[PDB]
């Protein structure tokens, strides 16, 4: 079995329970406000910041090197421009840190310095997801908080270096299908994807408490 299908069996119900969390249903519904949004993109410049970091610490092992694609989907540059616009000029010292956020960040250095076979399941479940629904959201975020085409505030959602995000996606595939793969390293790879799933349930249960509590 290919590990592309192999991850997308593996995670199909988690995705599933990911789509439908409470977060992302009030996100889905159109009920989405600016300090919900500036939460949980600030968590998402950590997370990236975190994931980047170690592809690039990985950039030449061949356990992940084929999937090396900084110019097409590395998020970070653009969630710092997102940041610039919500949160102003001094960004850097505004943006929260939550404790579900670290714990997220925490495994991707766990998993970039001591099991960087498995950095594939965080790359996929992440880039893909904003490939797909991330696109979605983005329209529904637009229409929600007024924000104009130009794309300012929506750098994360925008990948500017992709014609085709659909064509994208299949190439990125069959890419994760040339990995060398044992059978150790595919069942691995698709237990860290499910926990990759369970880090993100786990950010946005987190964050739509601290809407309300
Ligand atoms: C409202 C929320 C969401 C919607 C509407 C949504 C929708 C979709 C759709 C329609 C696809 C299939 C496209 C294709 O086959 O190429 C997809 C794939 C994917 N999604 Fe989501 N999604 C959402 C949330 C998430 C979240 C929170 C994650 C991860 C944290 C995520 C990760 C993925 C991944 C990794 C794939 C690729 C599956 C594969 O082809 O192997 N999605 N999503």
């Amino acid at each position: 079995q290919d590990l592309s299908e192999a991850l997308k069996e593996a995670t199909k119900e988690v995705h599933i329970r990911a789509e439908n969390s409470e977060f992302m249903r009030n996100f889905q519904k159109g009920q989405v406000s600016r300090e919900g949004f500036k939460l949980v993109m600030a968590s998402l410049y950590h997370i990236y910041t975190a994931l980047e970091e170690e592809i690039e610490r990985n950039k030449q092992n061949p356990v992940y090197a084929p999937l090396y694609f900084p110019e097409e989907l590395h998020r970070r540059a653009a969630l710092e421009q997102d940041m610039a616009f919500w949160y102003g000029p001094h960004w850097q010292e505004a943006i929260p840190y939550t404790p579900a956020t670290q714990h997220y960040v925490k495994r991707l250095h766990e998993v970039g310095g001591t099991h960087p076979e498995l950095l594939v399941a965080h790359a996929y479940t992440r880039y893909l997801g904003d490939l797909s629904g991330g696109q979605v959201l983005k329209k529904i975020a637009q229409k929600a908080m007024a924000l104009p085409s130009s794309g300012e505030g929506l750098a994360f959602f925008t990948f500017p270096s992709i014609d085709n995000p659909t064509k994208f996606k299949q190439l990125y595939r069959a890419r994760m299908n040339t990995l060398e793969m044992t059978p150790e390293v595919k069942h691995r790879v698709t237990e860290e994807a499910k926990t990759a799933f369970l880090l993100n349930i786990e950010l946005f249960e987190e964050l739509q408490a601290l809407l309300t509590e």
